[PDB]
């Protein structure tokens, strides 16, 4: 268990927001 | 190009943070 929120979420966590949070 | 930050990140954005942001 736990193998995306720490290696796939965090990454986008800082990029996805700049995407949605910005657009 | 685009497809995981606005179709997968947000999801974890709320779960991954409650994961790492929680501890």
């Amino acid at each position: 268990g736990i193998g995306k929120y720490l290696h796939s979420a965090k990454k986008f966590g800082k990029a996805w927001v700049g995407e949605i949070m910005n657009s």
